[PDB]
């Protein structure tokens, strides 16, 4: 076990595994990746249960801090941004403002408990359950859509503000609905969930967005803002260099 | 309708806290609990989704998910925090920042990470599973035994991870204190289950009560509705919850306030 660096226990499919890799990369941390293979029982295998009681990906070992283990992608990101800010004095992907950090946590916990889990069941009942049961598939498909509605309405709100301050010349127009914000030349430019800066709250959704297509959800069509917002993230070098393996 | 909710936002205080909850809401009691343990004075407003109080304009903007619990930290320009996981963390950052003492938290980066590990575990794998078992076992448009069975299996699996974890904390506690019997306990001569400190409280993180432990209290008192008999199959969890459920602040939180 190395005494400097990080080790990330993941799995080829694991979306929360790519989520950690992403943040790990955006922050310039050097990490090793070990893909546990559950089709042999290495996830519940004791050497790892010590690192993660939940016996599953994703898990992180902070070699710097006496090989400390952090399971649960949500906690891993808060540990990573905290350590990064403590080290440089620069809150990259985070915020040195308590009010912003709570809003960031709000969206982070909202993603980990109300997005990934709903997408998870939506998949189960649609692909792995022991029988086709529509009422159950539609339950998560509907819930997952509602959550994208929440995210989408928030981003359109942040956008409205931007497109309405860098173009106060036609604000009332882009506000009354008379004319779509699609026509403002200040559209394209990226907006985020909190702090008008990229943070882990925005990143936490990406690995899960690339997959709600196999659940029948077409973000491109039914969630415009969520679409741009994802496209802005996928286009990041660090993310590109991360997503895959 | 929701004029009351729109009224409240026209008379917010400049200090104190307001907690939007619901009689059933377990994460509502979870915030009340931590709010109480930290000595914070709060007002509680039970939204009745029946009159669409959650659809009120003022509520949704201060809380995008339009669900409960939601905490307004009036002292901080009515800063609104809508996730239960985010309400706990905020509360502890403030208490530590103010008093300079990490009650229910920690001032060591390593410990905080362990705390947040469990915190995310409960809010993301524990509460949501229990919710699905409750749904298929009681409110879903048709009975799907396969569904009910799976979600009751998962809470039991999750409860197993917290059990084996507290079981480790106990083995470590009974071996540290009660040194007049450590040799045996390890040798195998004595069961160790008969140590004087066997019913003593063990905590998930740092040998102290944290928000990682309390988060489970509300959900622990609910799993009896899906068959889980904690006292039997999850003894360690049993003592742990009992210890917590016996604290004056927690019982104050419980019996509504």
């Amino acid at each position: 076990q190395p005494l400097e660096g990080y080790t990330l226990f993941s799995h080829r499919s694991a979306p929360n595994g790519f989520k950690v890799a992403i943040v790990l990369s955006e922050l310039g941390f050097h990490y090793n990746t070990i893909f546990l293979d559950f089709n042999l029982g290495e996830h519940r295998a004791p050497e790892f249960v010590s690192v993660n009681p939940n016996a599953r990906v994703p898990a992180l070992i902070d070699h710097g801090m006496d090989n400390l283990s952090i399971w649960e992608s949500g906690a891993i990101l808060l540990h990573l941004v905290n350590k990064y800010y403590k080290e440089t004095g620069n809150p990259l992907l985070w915020s040195d403002d308590l009010a912003d950090q709570s809003q960031i946590n709000a969206w982070l916990f909202f993603q980990t408990s109300g997005h990934a889990p709903m997408i998870g069941q939506a998949l189960h009942f649609r692909y792995f359950h022991s029988q086709k049961i529509a009422s159950a598939v539609e339950r998560y498909t509907d819930e997952v859509r509602r959550v994208y509605g929440v995210v989408e309405m928030a981003l359109a709100e942040r956008r409205e503000a931007l497109v309405m301050e860098l173009d106060t010349e036609n604000a009332a127009a882009y506000s009354a609905g008379t004319t779509p914000m699609s026509q403002s030349r200040f559209f394209d430019y990226p907006v985020w969930l909190v702090g008008d800066k990229l943070t882990i709250a925005d990143l936490a959704f990406v690995p899960w967005n690339n997959v709600v297509d196999r659940i029948g959800i077409n973000i491109k069509i039914e969630f415009p803002e969520v679409y741009k917002w994802t496209k802005h993230m996928m286009r990041r070098p660090a993310v590109i260099k991360a997503l895959r393996g």
